[PDB]
């Protein structure tokens, strides 16, 4: 029963110390705890306008990202547009090679196609390319055995599953997951009347923003989502609590994304969401977030069928651009998350090591 304002100093001895040995210009925090978000702001969105951080502040999402397309894949699922368990060819007929037979939604949601590149060459600079790219790749793996993290893998995937909606990208997440949600300060494309929100990012002292990328059914998804630390905390709370979703569609696709269809090692794979059996020591999470394993090919284990979401369990999700750097973790059996925006891409295992000792100190 830790008080507000011990919660206060739990979260600025933990991410004062951060920001100065990590060098983080500016950082917005949100804890949720007995039921509600607590805000936490340090220092300057734009260091030469000298501009502070505040809630309204926009930040880079990088990869976090995947956590909107897999819940906006478990929508399609739940309205029955979808199935995790169709072969990809069919929302692609296109995709006639031999090589793409056995290989399903699924595979293409949680990385195990068998081998897709972690990013999509820049030589694709349109759909027929992007068509080309997909039809000469060699699978290093079959099928539902090897797990390697990949863009071109879930970023097919959200393509894919927005297909049948009729909608492009972008206009499907808004009309069925932000806007449901009331997350109106969440953007692909911030509005020019928005910007003056927008943090600037920092990499190795420059002042840097993500940028768009070539014309495709993959380029909303590239330019990834940008959004405050308030419509975060709302997400973090939507789904840490499914059941307070009024959409149903939205509320089982919520549940999808945090169902286990995977092991690997101490960690399953969810669709975007990735998670742990809770209790859980620090030192597995922290030494999970190294690059040298999270980019690794590993061995899966079949979750079949899936299994619906843990309560005790923690789920999370690390995102980068060139210069921010996110994390978000909870844990619902306890009903506590947390969310951690900065305008620097600073080390993964420290951002793990942060929210886990301020989430350790409400458990
Ligand atoms: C997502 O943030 C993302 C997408 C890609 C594709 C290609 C290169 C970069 N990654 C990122 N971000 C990063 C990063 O630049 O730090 C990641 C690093 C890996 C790691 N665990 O250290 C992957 S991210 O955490 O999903
Ligand atoms: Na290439």
């Amino acid at each position: 029963p830790v008080s507000e304002k011990q919660l206060a100093e739990v979260v600025a001895n933990t991410v004062t110390p951060l920001m100065k040995a990590q060098s983080v210009p500016g950082m917005a925090v949100a804890v949720i705890y007995q039921g509600k978000p607590h805000y936490y702001t340090f220092g300057k969105a734009d260091i030469a306008a000298n501009k502070p951080v505040t809630p309204q502040t926009l930040f880079e999402l990088g990869s976090i990202s995947k956590t909107f397309t897999g819940v906006l894949g478990g929508d399609a699922i739940a309205r029955g547009e979808i199935s995790l368990d169709d072969p990809v060819t069919r929302y692609w007929p296109q995709l006639t090679g031999k090589q793409w037979q056995g290989i399903r939604m699924l595979d293409l949601a949680t990385y195990t196609a068998g081998g897709l590149p972690l990013q999509v060459p820049d030589e694709v600079t349109d759909n027929a390319s992007l068509l080309r790219f997909y039809q000469n790749w060699q699978p290093q793996w079959k099928p539902g055995t090897t797990r390697l993290y990949a863009n071109a893998s879930i970023g097919l995937f959200g393509a894919l599953a927005v297909k049948p909606s009729g909608m492009p990208y972008e206009q499907a997440m808004t009309t069925r997951v932000l806007k449901p949600l009331k997350l109106d300060h969440t953007w692909i494309n911030v509005p020019k009347a928005e910007e003056a929100h927008y943090a600037w990012g920092y990499r190795d002292g420059k002042a840097v923003r993500a940028v768009r990328v070539s014309p495709g059914m993959l380029d909303a998804q590239a330019y990834g989502v940008k959004t405050n630390v308030q419509d975060m905390a709302n997400w973090v709370m939507a789904n840490m609590a499914p059941e307070n979703v009024a959409d149903a569609s939205l509320k089982q696709g919520i549940a999808l994304a945090q169902s286990r269809y995977w092991r690997i090692g101490s960690m399953y794979q969810g669709l975007g969401w990735e998670m742990l059996n809770w209790p859980v020591e620090a030192n597995t999470v922290v030494e999970g977030s190294d690059s040298k394993v999270a980019l690794a090919p590993l061995p899966v284990a079949e979750v079949n069928p899936p299994a619906p979401p843990v309560k005790a369990s923690w789920v999370h999700k690390t995102g980068s651009t060139g210069g921010f750097g996110s994390y978000v973790a909870f844990i619902p059996e306890k009903q506590i998350g947390i969310v951690m925006l900065a305008n620097t891409s600073y080390p993964n295992p420290a951002r793990v090591e942060a929210a886990y000792h301020i989430l350790e100190a409400l458990q």
